[PDB]
């Protein structure tokens, strides 16, 4: 209703901050979840349970609400979901107070089949009740006939505020992510622009055109269809990813393009220089620098604690700024 | 010297299926909810004609997804089953264009962009479709067109190589190659797989990337080419009998025979005749090689919404195989 630009300012305005919190739950985190939960008798699935919003999720609510010992004797078949999504739960529930916004990562929700799907939709149900803006990285393309489909599942299925994108194929496909003809809908995405692997060089920036390296043409290119579309005048954007470990990069984006919405992963688990990268980055309506932080915060044993110091650092960066 | 179903790399696997039917037609399916809705329609007017013989078929039976639901009579489904109907009727629908068109195709593609928009429900329906093409022993290709940093990528190899049993999926490069190590190798297991790369794409824009950016007068599609095709020797891959490929649009004449020019003995698969109307003879003819598997023509639509998709097959494999058969005696 409101649109993912005006949903970032108003939540900014009520937080303060720019981190965003990125909810990658691998198959070790969930086997641990469920392996500490059974020695400390389920503290935190009990912490779950008596959450309001749990209530409000789409996908085998019942058997959600179940007590631990019922789900491992009379549901078995279930306590992989149940453990996973009661993980998810449990992250969101220890660290949603200091989040912007959170970052799903597509890749992870779908290595076991359907079941993770389900987890994934009651986590953006979840995520939705409790107002908190989201991005589904999912880094899609294809041509325009099939990314339709993309749009339908991320925008209108789990009901995400924005996506990731990979525009390598061409621009055009953003017309059918983006925006929906028939009923009148805009939204918002990320487009990879210069990524944090050791040879993102290969292609971003060894390749050129008119003597600017091709990350800045694909930048460029992303922000001229934005305009064709009229996002920003329906309360949508189209943002960057820019790497939080490419200083440079970060710098030139943000002098060149000087409103731009930024989206930087890969400090914590991949050595990014936090200070570093927010300066490079900085913009004084900060969810235009969205600082993303995965496993330095789901892998830490304490993961309210790293959320909170991750806030309090960010705040205290973006106050010398 | 015979090697069963399963137990062998995707080159030869590819190599035994045109020897067996020869031809280069691969089979899109890409069901879309029309697709679907009409398949639905259609069984109800007619008794479910189609589902019947689906159910005739011996390796339905070995299926991993609710079994239990999908054997199930039609009229069962509609009346005691309403949560299940959609998931019966799409995975019937799926059963139904394999189970009519598969003597004709040397792979089919599925596109994993139409079975993810109702949530669960089509990832179900994808798994039994691979499983289902598994026990036919028909190549498969997962367009899905994957891209990420290394520590996230391994998920979807696991699921497209593990879960699926899939024999190849469609990759997106532009991140770098270096992904490439955690798609088509597994460290772990210390198993190889294949993937075709994106080069040159179908969409009218496709240029404005892949041709415009440059490299000391190299194109971007001719770069990325080359770089996967480093990657694919650094890794061994066609010692162990898979290998990386490049997906180049069935529309793009001029770099179609510049690949084929370039590296005359790589893999393409070519997408955009039928539908979207390439012109079949010419992408054929510079995509040509003589071992057939190395240019895979890729017919989704023009098979999957006709009424008669056995004969719509037919009429494409014998289409292109009178242009297999002009190359041959040129
Ligand atoms: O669009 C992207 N461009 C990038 O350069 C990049 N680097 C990491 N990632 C993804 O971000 C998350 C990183 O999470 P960690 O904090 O756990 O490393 C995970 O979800 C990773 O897949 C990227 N995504
Ligand atoms: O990797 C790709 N590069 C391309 O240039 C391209 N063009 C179309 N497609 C995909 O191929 C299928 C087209 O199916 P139709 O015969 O039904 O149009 C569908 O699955 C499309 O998504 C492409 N995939």
């Amino acid at each position: 209703s409101m649109g993912f630009k005006v949903k970032l300012e108003k939540r900014r305005n009520a937080i303060n901050t720019c981190l965003c919190i990125g909810l990658d739950p691998d198959e070790k985190d969930i086997e641990n979840f469920m392996k500490n939960e059974k020695e400390n008798n389920y503290n935190n699935i009990k912490k779950n349970l008596k959450e309001k919003y749990i209530n409000n999720v789409s996908i085998k609510k019942d058997i959600l609400l179940k007590a631990p010992d019922n789900i491992i004797r009379e549901e078995k078949s279930e306590e992989f979901f149940y453990f996973f999504n009661h993980f998810c739960f449990y992250i969101i529930n220890e660290t949603n107070k200091y989040a912007l916004t959170f970052k799903m990562n597509f890749a992870f929700y779908i290595p076991y089949g359907s079941v993770g799907i389900d987890v994934l939709k009651n986590v953006f149900d979840y995520l939705y009740e409790l107002n908190i803006p989201t991005i589904l990285d999912m880094k899609i393309n294809d041509i325009g006939n099939t990314v339709k489909n993309y749009r339908k599942f991320i925008f209108e299925y789990l009901k995400s505020d924005s996506c990731t994108v990979n525009i390598y194929m061409g621009t055009n496909m953003l017309k059918d992510i983006c925006y929906d003809e028939e009923k009148n809908k805009y939204y918002s995405a990320f487009v990879l622009v210069k990524t944090t692997n050791p040879d993102s060089a290969i292609f971003q920036k060894n390749l050129s055109l008119d003597n600017k390296q091709a990350y800045v043409i694909m930048a460029q290119e992303a922000l001229n269809m934005s305009s064709y579309l009229n996002l920003e005048q329906n309360n949508e954007f189209i943002g960057f990813v820019v790497g939080a470990n490419s200083y440079d990069e970060m710098n030139y984006i943000r002098t060149y393009f000087p409103n731009c919405y930024i989206l930087s992963p890969g400090i914590g688990a991949q050595n990014g220089d936090l200070h570093k990268t927010l300066t490079n980055g900085y913009h004084k309506s900060y969810e235009k620098i969205l600082i993303n932080i995965g496993r330095a915060i789901t892998k830490n044993p304490y993961p309210q604690k790293a959320a909170q110091m991750y806030y309090d650092q960010i705040n205290a960066i973006l106050k010398q700024n």
